[PDB]
DNA sequence: AAAAAAAAAAAAA
């Protein structure tokens, strides 16, 4: 049985890599997006060498002692979800996922020696991100939904702005918000959902990108802009050298002239420039599509020329482009020679992607799983990568200080030490001052900062 | 099975 897994993070930062995960929620569901079992919440307790970001705390209303009294360490956090991810046949999903959540996934699983990606394919898994197929919901077949406005009178895709606005911030929460609005998206409009889920497959976005011939293809992008209703006719250049899943696309609705006139080396330098130090010249009309992270792709006729004129796009200005780039081979000689070029972090908690591990990297990392807490320094395992040893400590002194010899308490007192210094203390201090202010008449806001601040206290 | 971080806009804590 083919089965659906919403779900959703609450953190202790944006940075999934550095910072920590507070709470954890998911559902499981079916085809039509009925329950199936109950609902699995759950918080993680931070380990001793972190503090949580004062912002993301103010906005979740999730200390660092709640997470603490009632949750478990990473290890098993990443055990209880390894565990609903694992289950055959289901695909996992949630509201601006890809982004963030996945990314949050991958680091616990590689954080605690479970594999960071099996879960998103083995045994027909697989993942969705339900925020473009909002925004291409509305860009190409706005009809039953509504949408709100704002005082910019602009299209906003925020979950809470979306349930509030057809009848509908809490983890659990947002779950549920996220199931009411798949199947608002369904029901109302299944014949696009159900394309948006069939090509979530990379391998099946492939179909659609015929490069040599250059065939327009409908994006939907936040990057794009709201006031384009996130949306655009590209034309595929060229694959990217390096990077096998990320492929050119020129914007067909922009000014292509910089493309001809100015060479690689410079439109390079052009590509990476800020909007605001860019003065009268024009931008380079070029992004990176990813086929791996569920990017919405579609053919031309899609979008319908009704559809064209209410978002405000010039199909002429895109089929004329078409016919000049076309035209001008050398233009994908010049794109692709942008994307050819070649200062890492010391932290292993940031070396995820440095490279996969081995086979036999893995079975030991399968070893040290089942090996029992105690029982790992006695393992003399002969690891091949380097990170895994660096991980192994970590893991080990973060999850399960109990085990921990006096050197190596020793050394895991020294690098919280290096952690937290007293600029680093009093930098937070500051902030957290600095907030308080901020904030001055907002008592809710206050009692966490007082929490924070105590938090920062003992706990060094 | 992957590509963080020049920057594009807008969603995530």
């Amino acid at each position: 049985q083919s089965t659906f897994l919403f779900h959703d993070y609450e953190t202790f930062g944006t940075h999934p890599a550095l910072d920590r995960p507070a709470q954890f929620a998911a559902i499981r569901t079916d085809s039509e997006f009925n329950v199936i079992g109950e609902p699995e919440v759950f918080y993680c307790k931070p380990a001793d060498d972190y503090l949580p970001q004062p912002g993301a705390v103010l906005i979740t209303g999730i200390t660092p002692q709640e997470a603490r009294a009632k949750g478990e360490n990473e290890a098993a956090f990443a055990a209880r979800i390894h565990s609903l991810f694992t289950v055959p046949k289901t695909c996992i999903l949630g509201y601006n996922n890809v982004r963030f959540d996945d990314e949050v996934t991958r680091n616990i699983f590689y954080r605690n020696f479970y594999d960071p990606y099996a879960w998103s394919w083995q045994h027909d898994n697989s993942r969705w991100d339900l925020l473009d197929v909002m925004r291409a919901c509305y860009a190409l077949r706005p009809e039953g939904i509504n949408w709100p406005e704002n005082d910019d009178g602009l299209p906003s895709f925020r979950l809470e702005h979306l349930t509030k606005a057809n009848g509908i911030h809490d983890a659990m929460a947002d779950v549920y918000a996220t199931i009411a609005m798949a199947k608002l998206v369904k029901t109302r409009q299944p014949r696009l959902f159900d394309y948006l889920f069939t090509h979530r497959n990379k391998h099946k976005l492939m179909a659609l990108i015929d490069v040599p011939q250059m065939k327009p293809l409908v994006h939907v992008s936040g990057m794009f802009g709201a006031w384009r209703g996130n949306t655009s006719w590209v034309a595929p250049l060229a694959w990217h050298p390096e990077n096998r899943n990320a492929v050119i696309m020129v914007d067909l609705a922009g000014d292509i002239s910089p493309l001809l006139e100015l060479d690689s080396d410079t439109l390079r330098e052009r590509l990476y420039t800020a909007k605001t130090d860019l003065g009268d010249n024009a931008a380079v009309p070029v992004k990176l599509v990813h086929i791996n992270k569920c990017p919405v792709l579609a053919q031309a006729n899609t979008l319908r020329p009704e559809d064209a004129d209410r978002l405000g796009i010039n199909r002429q200005h895109c089929l004329d482009n078409l016919k000049i780039l076309r035209e001008n081979p050398q233009v994908r000689e010049k794109v692709v020679a942008i994307f050819a070029e070649a200062t890492p972090s010391d932290n292993v908690d940031a070396q995820l992607y440095n490279g996969f591990f081995s086979d036999a990297d893995r079975a030991a990392m399968k070893i040290v799983l089942e090996t029992e807490p105690r029982n790992l320094p006695a393992l003399d395992i002969t690891f091949v990568d380097k990170r895994i040893e660096k991980l192994l400590f970590n893991y080990r002194a973060r999850n399960f200080p109990g085990t921990l010899d006096y050197a190596e308490q020793q050394r895991w007192l020294e690098h919280r030490r290096q952690v937290f210094t007293p600029e680093f203390l009093q930098g937070y201090a500051d902030e957290l001052q600095m907030l308080v202010q901020q904030y001055a008449d907002d008592k809710e806001k206050v009692a966490l900062l007082k929490a924070l601040w105590q938090y920062a206290e003992e706990i060094v």
